[PDB]
């Protein structure tokens, strides 16, 4: 109790009710996923994790897990977000102008949560889980992310944006999922525009943040991958979100 097997924090307590639970409810407020069959969902969770070493885990071991999950969105309004998940998920919920990772039945089912199991017995593991950095990517949640990641970014036409975090050192970090999967993935044939949204964490009159160097390289990235790149900064997203609810305020 003094030391654990890992570095990272152990699987969230009652994991299988609450992912049972939240299929439950996503299956009967969005009715094209109002047939899918929540005990076989969560089969399918447990199977790619349970009794398997949790530093081996592949994409391959959540293949039954997205294919009970298929489900089409809306391809010309997505919305991508790196480091700065409150003003995403607030924006989204106004009227539903655009749809992140978290409005899919299987970004919602793990959103917030943490999971493990350990070889050759199949329970799982409350106490402690890999870290990512620490001991090995190739985990649980690390390898789950990537793989629903990379077939959100695979699903994006048109013009799709970003909403990235204006106030972290690495504005664009070539090292997060959205900078190793998600601008790798976007369909070329396609994709006719990325268009990000700057967020400002800070007071008032402050800096052109489109001109920032991580941004720049972006915009190299990708228009050397045959993509258009936008660049817009929100100032103040209170304010921002304001006119989102009630756009025929004034200071709009
Ligand atoms: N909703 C979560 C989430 N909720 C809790 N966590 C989430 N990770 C990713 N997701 C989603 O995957 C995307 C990729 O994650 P990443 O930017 O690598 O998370 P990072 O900012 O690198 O942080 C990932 C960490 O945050 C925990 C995971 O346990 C843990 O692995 C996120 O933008 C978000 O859409």
């Amino acid at each position: 109790f003094w030391r654990q097997t890992w570095s990272g924090p152990g699987t969230t307590k009652r994991f299988p009710e609450t992912v049972l639970a939240r299929c439950v409810k996503y299956t009967e407020i969005h009715p094209e996923m109002r047939h899918v069959d929540c005990q076989s969902v969560w089969d399918a969770f447990k199977g790619a994790f349970i009794s398997k070493h949790p530093c081996d885990i592949t994409e391959e071991d959540y293949q039954p897990l997205m294919k009970l999950g298929t489900q089409t969105v809306p391809c010309n309004k997505i919305l991508l977000w790196s480091r700065i998940k409150d003003l995403a998920h607030q924006f989204t919920q106004v009227q539903r102008d655009m749809f992140t990772l978290e409005d899919t039945l299987l970004g919602y089912l793990a959103d917030d949560l943490t999971w493990c199991g350990e070889f050759d017995t199949s329970k799982i593991n409350y106490q402690s889980c890999p870290d990512w950095r620490k001991d090995c990517s190739n985990n649980p949640v690390s390898v789950f992310w990537k793989t629903v990641s990379r077939r959100f970014a695979e699903a994006a036409c048109d013009v799709v944006h970003v909403m990235l975090d204006g106030s972290r050192s690495k504005i664009f970090d070539k090292d997060s999922t959205f900078g190793s999967v998600g601008v790798h993935n976007l369909q070329p044939e396609k994709v006719q525009t990325l268009e990000a949204w700057v967020i400002h964490g800070g007071r008032e009159d402050s800096r052109d943040l489109c001109q920032d160097p991580t941004i720049k390289e972006l915009e190299s990235i990708i228009s050397k991958r045959n993509i258009q790149f936008s660049c817009k900064n929100i100032y103040r997203p209170d304010k921002f979100l304001q006119c989102v609810k009630n756009p025929e305020d004034s200071s709009c």
